[PDB]
């Protein structure tokens, strides 16, 4: 934390590092303009990232960058995919324009699909990114249940997009509309997951009617890696209830070839390759990683701390259920709900509403008195939000 290594970056060019598994690596654009995953640095602002943090610093025009601290890996890369993503963006907001002439207007919906580990997360960060700094705010939806970036593990989430992702911290969720699925794999219950999409939709459909700059803003949707077997159908089925007008394939010849026969000829189908500096992740660090995202949830970051409550409640004072393929259930109080993330249904009554309705947020269930008839829990604030709690899959050891 001490030692220095100076880039200089061409432009069109990349500095792609990771921090040591051991300690933080401090970033200092010193000569030029570059963005990281679409957001543009400011000059001499020392940007500290984590242990294990992967990082793409790009400049359009050329750059210099120093580097403060232990790396793993760390070098410039000259050839990169970042002008395809800028024509991307450049496309959606041409029909933006046109249709705000022929106008209230609806922004363009994007897809984007391919197998694990091409880059899909960040790569919707980036078309994020460039929307809000052309002035647009783009809804962007997360259908990924396992690797989530707007809520925790187990959701469908979406979130109006007003500003800029910060470079260290991501995307500042502002309210967003949560459903929680509760598992980690759309396969754990495939029916519940594509009736979670299709209520998204229909959500996101009626909330853009009462706001225009979010309906012109259009959506930037991620799906999950899962794209052989019923998963494919997933996708189809997602491309269908959000009526996109693009699709976005990362590095999947084959599944760019079926979906090119399968979906509305009006719907533009775009391959793309990966990025070279995407990392491949093993199971294990994507488990870690799940793991690290609930602990966000409810601690928030070393930029942003969150000071969650731990209370205890009454097993009197709420009901437990659990969905699931289509049955709400009553969940009596048991030393297995131990460990589970619970969600804080905004149906009032835990009846068939629960399963179509979204979530206030999430609890942690760390401790079960079955004498004393209370759980004690982990929340964002001080007194539950709702009576209702619906049972996740996911657990969590705080
Ligand atoms: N051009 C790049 N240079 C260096 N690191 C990168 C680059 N692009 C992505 N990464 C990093 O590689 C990792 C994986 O990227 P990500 O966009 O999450 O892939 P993904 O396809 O969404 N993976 P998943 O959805 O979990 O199957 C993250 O740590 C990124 O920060
Ligand atoms: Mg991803």
């Amino acid at each position: 934390e001490e030692n220095v290594q100076e880039f200089v970056l061409k432009e069109d060019c990349e500095l792609r590092f990771a921090a040591g598994d051991d300690s933080d690596v401090c970033l200092e654009l010193v000569k030029g303009y570059a963005e990281i995953f679409g957001t543009e640095l400011l000059l001499n602002k020392k940007y500290t990232f984590p242990a294990k943090s992967r990082v793409a610093a790009f400049t359009w025009k050329g750059a210099t960058i120093e580097l403060v601290g232990t790396t793993e890996s760390a070098y410039v890369a000259e050839s990169t995919p970042m002008v395809i993503y800028l024509n991307i963006h450049a496309a959606m907001e041409e029909v933006r324009k046109k249709r705000e002439e022929q106008a209230k207007a609806k922004g363009p919906r994007l897809l984007l699909v391919g197998p694990t580990d091409v880059g899909k997360t960040t790569v919707s960060r980036i078309l994020c990114n460039y929307s809000v700094r052309q002035g647009r705010t783009p809804i962007f939806v997360e259908l990924d249940v396992g690797q989530n970036s707007v809520s925790v593990p187990g959701t469908v989430a979406a979130v109006l997009v007003q500003k800029t992702a910060d470079v260290i911290d991501g995307f500042e969720r502002n309210q967003p509309i949560v459903f929680n699925f509760g598992h980690t794999s759309p396969s754990a219950n495939l029916s519940l997951y594509e009736a979670l999409f299709k209520e998204m939709a229909t959500t996101l459909n009626a909330q853009i009617q009462e706001n225009d700059e979010a309906k012109i803003g259009g959506m930037i949707i991620n799906t999950c890696g899962w794209v052989d077997g019923e998963g494919y159908k997933c996708i189809v089925k997602a491309a269908s209830a959000f009526e996109v007008d693009v699709v976005i394939v990362l590095d999947h010849e084959r599944l760019y070839s079926d979906l090119s026969k399968e979906l509305p000829e009006f719907v533009r189908l775009t391959h793309v390759p990966k990025s070279g500096g995407v990392e491949q992740r093993t199971g294990q660090i994507r488990s870690k990683m799940r793991g690290e995202n609930v602990h966000r949830y409810f601690y928030g970051t070393r930029a942003n701390n969150l000071y969650p409550f731990t209370f205890d409640v009454s097993f009197d004072d709420v009901t437990l259920c659990k969905i699931g393929e289509t049955k709400l259930v009553i969940m009596e109080p048991s030393a297995d709900i131990k460990h589970h993330l619970f969600a804080f249904s905004r149906s009032t009554k835990a009846d068939e509403n629960v399963l179509k309705s979204p979530v206030f947020g999430f609890c942690l269930v760390t401790e079960v008195d079955l004498e004393k008839r209370t759980m004690s829990i982990l929340c964002p604030q001080r007194t539950i939000p709702s009576k209702v709690l619906v049972f996740s899959d996911i657990t969590h050891l705080d």
